[PDB]
C-alpha cells in the first residue's frame, strides 16, 4: 500500500490495455490531469485522478454527481459545461475521464501580454458564460459553481471562440453551506467576504470581474487579503448599502458604524483611493479609446459599445445579490443585440 495521497503516473505507460498516458497537463490540491489517448475511442482525453484523501474523495463524488445530472439535459446550453465522459477506480484513485479542452482563458490573457483580447471576444466569452450560467440556474440543478476564474475556463479549440466551464469540485445546490470559505479571492462576492448567505448570484459578480480582466489583462480587484479585496472592491463601487452592512455578520472586519447610523471604511493599524472614485468608466476607457487608450483606430470599440459593456458589467457587480442581473437578463442586455 502506497505512503502518499499520489498516483505515481509514467508518462506513456498504458491503462487498461486502453488510456495510453502522453503528459502532465496540471497538478493541484485534488490531485492531478493527465493527457491520454484512448485507444477504444481513438480520441484524446483528460483523465483527472483524485488523491486517496477523505475529503478529495467526496468532493469528487461531489462533482461526479453534478455532472451526471448534467448530462441527463437535452438543452444545447448543457455543452458550455466540460463533459464528464465515465469515472472508474485504478489503483485505488477515483479516475474522472472528460473530453480534451485546449488552453484556459488565462493562458489566452498571458499570450496577448496581460493586453487584453478585443471588446469582440470579450462579448462572445459573456453571451457562452451567461448562456452556462442560466442552465446552472435550472431549478432541477440550480448548481453555484463557487470557483470562477480564467483558469476555470477552457476553449475547445486554440483557434475558436467555443468556451466550457470545468471543475465542479467546489460547487454545491441552492442553500448549501459546506466549505468555510469559498471562491477564489480576486473573484469573491461581497456576500461571501461578509458572511451573509450566498445563491447563484455570487457566480454572476465572479463572471464580472473576469469580463474585465479579459478586455483590460489584469485582474479588476487583485486583493492579497480578504481585507485588501474588499477595500479594493469599495475603491471602485462606494461603501455597500446600509440595509446589507446592518445584515452582514462580518460587517465590523472592513467597515464600522458612526453615531449617525452610516457606515465608513474601518480605521487601519497605520492608502486606498477614496470610496467610488476609482470608475469602471475610466478602467474600461469608454471616451479615451478602451484600455490603456491602445483600442483607438481599431473597430468594435466605440463609445456606444463601451457603454452596452460598462453598463452589464456594473449590472453583475451590483453589491445586492437580489438585484444584481441574473443570466436570464443579462442574454437580452444591448451588449447582445450587437
Ligand atoms: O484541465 C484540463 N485541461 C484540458 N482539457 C481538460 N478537460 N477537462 C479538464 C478538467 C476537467 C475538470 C477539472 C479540471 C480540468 C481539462
Amino acid at each position: 500500500v502506497p505512503r502518499g495521497s499520489h498516483m505515481i503516473v509514467k508518462n506513456g505507460e498504458k491503462w487498461m490495455d486502453r488510456y495510453e498516458i502522453d503528459s502532465l497537463i496540471g497538478k493541484g490540491s485534488f490531485g492531478q490531469v493527465v493527457k491520454a489517448y484512448d485507444r477504444v475511442e481513438q480520441e484524446w482525453v483528460a483523465i483527472k485522478i483524485i488523491k486517496n484523501k477523505k475529503a478529495f474523495l467526496n468532493q469528487a463524488q461531489i462533482e461526479v454527481r453534478l455532472l451526471e445530472l448534467m448530462n441527463k439535459h437535452d438543452t444545447e446550453m448543457k455543452y458550455y459545461i466540460v463533459h464528464l465522459k465515465r469515472h472508474f477506480m485504478f489503483r485505488n484513485h477515483l479516475c474522472l475521464v472528460f473530453e480534451m479542452l485546449s488552453y484556459n482563458l488565462y493562458d489566452l490573457l498571458r499570450n496577448t501580454n496581460f493586453r487584453g483580447v478585443s471588446l469582440n471576444l470579450t462579448r462572445k466569452f459573456a453571451q457562452q458564460m451567461c448562456t452556462a450560467l442560466l442552465f446552472l440556474a435550472t431549478p432541477e440543478l440550480s448548481i453555484i459553481h463557487c470557483d470562477l476564474k480564467p483558469e476555470n475556463i477552457l476553449l475547445c479549440n486554440p483557434k475558436r471562440s467555443a468556451i466550457k466551464i470545468v471543475d465542479f469540485g467546489s460547487s454545491c445546490q441552492l442553500g448549501q453551506r459546506i466549505y468555510q470559505y469559498i471562491q477564489s479571492r480576486f473573484y469573491r462576492s461581497p456576500e461571501v467576504l461578509l458572511g451573509m448567505p450566498y445563491d447563484l448570484a455570487i457566480d454572476m459578480w465572479s463572471l464580472g470581474c473576469i469580463l474585465v480582466e479579459m478586455h483590460t489583462g489584469e485582474p479588476l480587484f487583485s486583493g492579497a487579503n480578504e481585507v485588501d479585496q474588499m477595500n479594493k472592491i469599495v475603491e471602485v463601487l462606494g461603501i455597500p448599502p446600509a440595509h446589507i452592512l446592518d445584515q452582514a455578520p462580518k460587517a465590523r472586519k472592513f467597515f464600522e458604524k458612526l453615531p449617525d447610523g452610516t457606515w465608513n471604511l474601518k480605521k487601519t493599524k497605520d492608502e486606498y483611493k477614496p470610496p467610488g472614485t476609482r470608475k469602471l468608466h475610466n478602467i474600461l476607457g469608454v471616451e479615451t479609446g478602451g484600455p490603456g487608450g491602445r483600442r483607438a483606430g481599431e473597430s468594435g470599440h466605440t463609445v456606444a459599445d463601451y457603454l452596452k459593456f460598462k453598463d452589464l458589467i456594473l449590472r453583475m457587480l451590483d453589491y445586492d445579490p437580489k438585484t444584481r442581473i441574473q443570466p436570464y437578463y443579462a442574454l437580452q442586455h444591448s451588449f447582445f443585440a450587437a
